[PDB]
């Protein structure tokens, strides 16, 4: 049985990805807009990961819609690995129209579809729809939205053949509506709920960032929060130590997190540079059923098809807990069967030591 650091058991759900401590445990998550993987491309990554997403545009030129770059991938990841877990992305937010569900949510096309463009925030300085560089935003406080968005989310897991869904943004634009942010946290819970019934009995859901606060009504349906570190507030010694508070309390849910890291918040030289350190700054925190995400952004070319050699040590189980070196420095320290690990989130200097 996996153990949390706390010593308690960690259970997974029967359609859980694998997960092992042999090495760090890893998540890829990558798309290319231009071009589908090669079979060796596909080789790399199924030798890596039990455990991947694919992007929001993947094979969309080639193949003219992103759900059928999910689709072929997804195949292909599967041939190789039976087992292994591949999300859909739908973000719940901007309408990105790169799948045939969003192919309507254009500037020029908009209009000739009056229930979907019901759908969308307005901007009330224009009575216009709101948007970002034309790209329009869902209204999670719509309730035909939530029932339409989340049967369309299950609609991409289910043609693509995909796992289960990696469903970005939890915001549902509550800054827009700020008198209403409350009501926007328990819509975003509500539409979960439907994507997570309407999806079927063995379908995984990821929410990106689920860790926060927005997201507690979204949480209890997810099966897994992913930690972005989107920027560099969100990789200081206070964010990090709340990574590691929130991970052990994902794990002692059963749910998965995924601590993903973009170096381009701190290119493949800087990456491999940094590996060491943020790798350890994911082991301090690390958890059954926990996944590392490592590269310099979202793109096939972003990471996922270099070798980063710590990945790819030999790590074994924890052998406890972190030790915080001192109760109020940013020293952290921790014990794995193969490796210890010690890092200053302060100065940002990390050793794994590989045993």
């Amino acid at each position: 049985h996996y153990l949390n650091s706390d010593g308690s058991r960690f259970v997974p759900k029967d359609f859980y990805p694998k997960f092992s401590w042999d090495t760090t445990p890893m998540y890829y998550m990558f798309g290319d807009t231009t071009r589908l993987l090669e079979p060796e491309e596909v080789e790399f990554i199924a030798e890596r990961t039990d455990f991947l997403c694919i992007e929001k545009s993947h094979g969309r030129t080639p193949l003219g819609a992103a759900e059928l770059g999910a689709k072929h991938e997804a195949a292909a990841f599967k041939k190789i690995k039976p087992d292994m877990k591949v999300l859909f992305y739908f973000n719940s937010a901007y309408a990105w129209p790169f799948t045939s569900y969003n192919q309507a949510f254009t500037r020029n096309k908009i209009d000739e579809h009056p229930k979907l463009k019901s759908f969308l925030i307005v901007d009330p300085k224009t009575a216009e729809l709101a948007h970002r560089r034309n790209v329009f935003f869902f209204d999670v406080l719509n309730p035909e939205l939530r029932e339409w968005w989340s049967t369309t989310v299950a609609k991409g897991v289910a043609e693509s053949g995909c796992d289960g869904a990696f469903i970005d943004q939890m915001h549902g634009f509550a800054w827009l509506r700020a008198d209403k942010s409350e009501d926007v946290q328990k819509a975003m819970g509500e539409m979960m709920a439907l994507l997570k019934r309407k999806m079927g009995p063995d379908k995984i859901l990821l929410g990106n960032n689920a860790n926060q606060d927005i997201a507690k009504d979204a949480f209890p349906v997810m099966d897994a929060s992913m930690f972005e570190h989107y920027n560099e507030k969100l990789l200081s010694k206070e964010s990090l130590l709340q990574d590691w508070d929130d991970m052990l309390r994902i794990a002692q849910a059963g749910k998965m997190s995924i601590f993903r890291i973009g170096v381009e918040s701190d290119q493949p030289v800087l990456a491999k540079e940094r590996a060491e350190y943020y790798l350890a700054c994911y082991l301090i925190g690390a958890q059954p059923y926990s996944y590392f995400q490592y590269g310099w952004g979202w793109t096939l070319s972003s990471g996922s098809l270099h070798e980063f050699p710590e990945l790819r040590k030999a790590l074994g189980p924890p052998k406890g807990a972190y030790d915080r070196t001192t109760p109020d420095g940013w020293e952290f320290t921790r014990e794995f069967e193969h490796a210890s690990v010690w890092v200053n989130t302060e100065t940002g200097n990390a050793k794994i030591t590989w045993r």
